[PDB]
């Protein structure tokens, strides 16, 4: 996260990192036994880490459990990054809390305009690189469908959205890949892709959460 702020520890409960040695992706914990990511992060040899803030120090609230299985979406496309959605269950249940917590999906999609929280552990420079150890947090709007088209020509499909600021300055990063896009207590985007970081006219695009819900469901109801 870039021109962010410290979460504060916990204060993101929802907030997973993907751990194959190292942070490598965000996710987000949407029940006791799955997390939601991007297509772009899978790998195998995955370790789901919850309740952490400082991720270079046990610090007393995590719940570090390995990955049974992981899903794809179907349709994703790694070029394009069209459908950059993918499923992690975890192989035992969390033990959920006030620190460990899962998001609700998006009954509806969010609009343009909409504020919503973008946090992770990736890149907080824009043009050098450092790695935070805390969870970084940004306050940021969606943006209209048309100036994402704009700013992205021939990029954005209908699975994907801009969020933040067309003056730059402020976005998410490296790293924070696979992480939550939460607005109004709704997981409505997971940290996809852009040009850059904090460039000017070329906002961090997002998956379009609302768009995979019948999918999510659905696959958790039968694996
Ligand atoms: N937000 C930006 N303009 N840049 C950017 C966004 C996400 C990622 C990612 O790897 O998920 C990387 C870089
Ligand atoms: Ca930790």
């Amino acid at each position: 996260i870039v021109g962010g702020y410290t979460c504060g520890a916990n204060t993101v409960p929802y907030q997973v990192s993907l751990n194959s040695g190292y942070h490598f992706c965000g996710g987000s914990l949407i029940n006791s036994q799955w997390v939601v990511s991007a297509a772009h992060c899978y790998k195998s040899g995955i370790q789901v880490r919850l309740g952490e803030d400082n991720i270079n120090v046990v610090e007393g609230n995590e719940q570090f459990i390995s990955a049974s299985k992981s899903i794809v979406h179907p349709s994703y496309n790694s070029n394009t990054l069209n459908n950059d959605i993918m499923l992690i269950k975890l192989k035992s249940a969390a033990s959920l809390n006030s620190r460990v917590a899962s998001i609700s999906l998006p009954t509806s999609c969010a609009s343009a305009g909409t504020q919503c929280l973008i946090s992770g552990w990736g890149n907080t420079k824009s043009s050098g690189t450092s790695y935070p150890d805390v969870l970084k947090c940004l306050k940021a709007p969606i943006l209209s469908d048309s100036s994402c088209k704009s700013a992205y020509p021939g990029q954005i499909t209908s699975n994907m959205f801009c969020a933040g600021y067309l003056e730059g300055g402020k976005d998410s990063c490296q790293g924070d890949s696979g992480g939550p896009v939460v607005c109004s207590g709704k997981l409505q985007g997971i940290v996809s892709w852009g040009s850059g970081c904090a460039q000017k006219n070329k906002p961090g695009v997002y998956t379009k959460v609302c768009n995979y819900v019948s999918w999510i469901k659905q696959t958790i109801a039968s694996n």
